[PDB]
């Protein structure tokens, strides 16, 4: 009954509201100081979310205009730093809340991501999550000096077998109970519950064992982002959670069915899978206070830089239209008119009392099936502590939101307590023995 809440972040300067790094209010210049990484999960914690989800992209914004200047310029998701770098600091700050970290299949080999991945879910005690996701931005491929580029849905075949070299390394290589500290016998690890994986495929030939022994969670919690037709069925059949475009019921009740459906010939129970949207919220004590909020973040948008987020996005490079050219059934002179409005975005905004906000925020949740929100920052840190103060103690009041955390893994705040490893039914569990 209770809503999952992530706070969407990014190690950069600008993630989504392009522009706003000028509000006298905001933080994004601290994205270099490890302080503020860890006030903010201090921060989070402190309001009881679920976690804090970090984007990434090794890409660089270079489509509007032919050229990064653009997104140099307004800060655009450069400079980028590594967003795994942070969690330890964060996790040492905190009890409860989990990192999602967004970390790309296309580029860096899976033998060293899977130690990674082990690494963090020792080091925080089961509170990692992967955002799986492809990656669409052409820098990259050529700064890490692919030989064939991968098309859009080839991409997440590869993808595809990455997770599975994951998770024979995860769930299969080393035992239970290798582990055994055998002191008077002198064997600290059982080399008979010790693994070759012997992976051979398309893309990976990984013969293993895994370098780390088995951590709480084991595979860390699998978030998927990415919404064509090929990204819902890699969804379907590997995610834990699924972060949804859109903003209504109508567009986001489709996508929750659509990948429940996909999710049955892979043997999953849909219910195994969480469904999170994107929510913007400006908050205040009466609508003059959230809609003064509203005026002054609008004086900040900068429509440049949203273009050149939006070329990096979708491959259009708007500055090659004219006014009256069509994209989608929209004249290209529309689709510009509307990326220099707050609710633009392929998120909903809500603005106004608490009462209000957690009234939209329920009414997705109960007409969507929507399980949770990954919150949007308009402002560093405004945006979290308004929702932590304001809406935080309205959703709590009606029973819609964790008053305090629930012990165990992220995996178990989120599926029960003693779901800390993969269901059955996840086609990673095929590799336990
Ligand atoms: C809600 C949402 C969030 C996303 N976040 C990221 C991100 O942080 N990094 C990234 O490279 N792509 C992100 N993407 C895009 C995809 O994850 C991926 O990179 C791919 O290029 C687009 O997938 P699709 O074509 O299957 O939609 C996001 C997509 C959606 C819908």
């Amino acid at each position: 009954k209770k809503i999952h809440i992530n706070a969407f972040e990014m190690n950069c300067v600008g993630h989504i509201a392009h522009g706003l790094w000028r509000h006298p209010e905001n933080q994004r210049h601290r994205y270099t100081d490890l302080n503020y990484w860890t006030e903010l999960a201090q921060l989070l914690e402190k309001g009881k979310f679920d976690a804090l989800f970090l984007a990434d992209v090794v890409g660089i914004y270079d489509v509007y205009r032919q050229s990064r200047d653009t997104a140099v310029r307004e800060a655009v998701q450069i400079p980028v730093n590594d967003p795994l770098m942070l969690i330890s600091a964060m996790a040492y700050v905190t009890k409860h809340l989990a990192f999602a970290v967004t970390f790309s299949t296309t580029y860096e080999h899976p033998y060293g991501h899977a130690r990674r991945m082990s690494t963090l879910d020792h080091l925080t005690k089961g509170r990692i999550a992967w955002n799986v996701v492809t990656s669409h931005l052409p820098s990259a491929d050529k700064n890490f000096g692919i030989k064939k580029i991968l098309e859009h849905d080839e991409r997440y075949d590869l993808a595809d077998e990455y997770l599975e070299v994951c998770y024979k390394l995860w769930e299969g290589s080393w035992e239970d109970n290798a582990v055994i500290r055998d002191i008077e016998n002198n064997i600290y690890t059982d080399p008979s519950k010790v693994h070759e994986i012997n992976h051979s495929g398309k893309y990976f030939e990984v013969p293993g064992p895994h370098l780390c022994e088995p951590s709480p969670q084991r595979t860390p919690v699998i978030y998927q982002a990415g919404m064509s037709e090929r990204g819902r069925e890699f969804a379907a059949k590997h995610a834990e959670c699924v972060f949804l475009g859109g903003k209504d019921v109508e567009t986001l009740k489709f996508f929750v069915d659509d990948i429940r459906k996909r999710a049955k010939k892979y043997g999953r129970n849909p219910d195994h899978i969480k469904m999170f949207a994107g929510i913007c919220v400006i908050v205040g004590k009466t609508h003059d206070e959230a809609m003064e909020k509203l005026n002054s973040f609008q004086k900040y948008w900068s429509l440049e830089g949203h273009l050149a987020h939006y070329g990096g996005g979708t491959g259009y490079d708007l500055s090659k239209y004219s006014s009256n050219d069509y994209i989608g059934s929209i004249s290209v002179g529309e689709i510009i008119n509307n990326m220099s409005k707050l609710d633009g975005k392929w998120f909903k905004l809500s603005v106004g009392t608490p009462k209000k906000v957690a009234d939209e925020m329920q009414y997705l949740v109960e007409e969507a099936g929507i399980d949770g929100f990954n919150l949007v920052q308009y402002v560093s840190p405004g945006t979290f502590v308004d929702f932590i103060e304001l809406v935080v103690p309205e959703l709590q009041k009606r029973g819609l939101y964790r008053v305090d955390y629930e012990e165990g893994t992220y995996r178990e705040k989120l599926f029960g307590k003693g779901n800390y490893r993969l269901p059955d039914d996840h086609i990673a569990a095929r590799y336990r023995n």
